[PDB]
């Protein structure tokens, strides 16, 4: 992988493999997930990064996912190079944002395309803030200044409002647990696992017969190692569905989300 | 990815991903476990398979794991490049063999090794069978005739009987299920999941102390997409040594058996 000529993008190109691809032999949708954090960290070490700036390690400060949009034409078969484009831009006080954008290599065409939107949030007490003007500057360095929009339409998708799914629900899936595969290197839930906790209560016959084209997923609040997921979906319509993760105990949401799937 | 001047071995290169290390920032044993089912992909591939051979696809007779041996002496750590190298043997008429060599590839140190046992299977019917001649003539062209062990040692770990552990468990993890992303592109469990469910038995404080260093599982029965697993755990012990079971969670018929070595930190 590697920057841009500007130095204000990275790209890096992805052979697909054996375990990353589903039934149909291409990638599954948590394969371009895992990609999609995989480019961002690189292009944060290549930027210099040890994402936290100075400023952020003097206050105990951290980027967190408050939303994360991916919309995929072209699922990549085993064996092909997927090539990603990734950039970061500041929204002002309130957060950052990471876009993506994947190309099939050898034709050049476009087959997904990704946006992320983080907040900054204190890692001892949990409590989110905005950004500040000395965190921000420091950052800004590394962003393209005029907006980049992986999604630039006027109230698209990526920004829409998500509804909370009332019991009962059509479909669900009870007592999923992460394991340790499932935790990141500073043994909390890797965000990918959420994605993959949402479908599975989607029966598996919209699965067999149609491809998912749109995920938009809210995080409200994490997972811990020792905590049970229920994972809750109805249809609201293409098939479009309504998702909620929430504790298995108490019911607190931990994320909600939707989906759009095209027949086959 | 390229087989040797011989062909007769495959070598690859991969870059340890941010995803893919645990607290340490090196490899998981289900990372490198992943790398070493990619690399025999990429293997049979290359020989020309898409790994069952023509009278194989005929009789509807596949591949299937029996036993996975591996031994790390160090995990690579993230954005280093880890490089592998892989065979296969035929083992007479019980089954076949496939055996790896891991490297680090600034210094060309050999930092782990790992060896499977494959039988033959009929895939409808799931009865075992040894190997047929006609078979065994159609996939002898692409391995070596001599001997060639990742490990050749007399009385090595990969070929030990593991017991099976007695009730009660000192340690254990209920209720472990397969998710979508547990599932192969023939939608049956991966072979990796089922070390992630061994390893969810070991208590927290070993893995925080401790670097697994050998892992040997040998492979009875399949967990089914709809199955439920409980991962059973005894020490058998400088160096700590366990006992592993993994049972379905209903009636407990066994699934998996295994034991693995940890030196300290
Ligand atoms: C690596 O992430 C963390 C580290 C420390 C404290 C919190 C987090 C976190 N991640 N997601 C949320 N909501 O908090
Ligand atoms: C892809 O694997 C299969 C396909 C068809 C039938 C059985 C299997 C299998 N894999 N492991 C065992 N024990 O059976």
């Amino acid at each position: 992988g590697s920057l841009t000529e500007d130095g204000l993008s990275y790209k890096e190109k992805f052979v697909v493999r054996s375990y990353e691809v589903g039934s149909n032999k291409t990638a599954t949708v948590e394969t371009i997930a895992n990609l999609l954090q995989e480019v961002g960290c690189n292009h944060a070490q290549s930027v210099g990064f040890s994402a936290t700036t100075t400023t952020m390690r003097k206050l105990h400060l951290i980027w967190v996912t408050a939303r994360m949009h991916i919309e995929i034409y072209k699922y990549p078969a085993w064996g092909d190079v997927v090539e990603i484009e990734t950039w970061c831009q500041s929204e002002g006080r309130i957060g950052t944002r990471r876009d993506w954008i994947l190309k099939d290599s050898v034709t050049g065409e476009v087959t997904g395309r990704a946006t992320s939107k983080w907040v900054m949030m204190n890692q001892d007490t949990r409590r989110l803030q905005k950004v500040s003007d000395d965190v921000r500057d420091e950052y800004l360095v590394f962003c393209p200044q005029e907006p980049r929009l992986a999604f630039p339409e006027e109230n698209n998708r990526s920004l829409k409002k998500i509804p909370k799914l009332e019991d009962p629900a059509q479909y669900s899936m009870i007592g999923l647990k992460p394991r340790r595969a499932d935790l990141d290197m500073n043994q909390h839930v890797n965000n990918v696992t959420y994605i993959g906790w949402v479908l599975e209560s989607i029966p598996q016959e919209i699965v067999d017969t149609h491809e998912l084209q749109v995920i938009t997923l809210d995080y409200r609040r994490e997972c811990q190692q020792d905590d049970v997921v229920d994972s809750l979906t109805t249809t609201t319509s293409d098939s479009q569905f309504l998702h909620l993760l929430r504790l298995s105990g108490d019911g607190q949401e931990i994320n909600r989300g939707t989906t759009l799937w095209r027949k086959k």
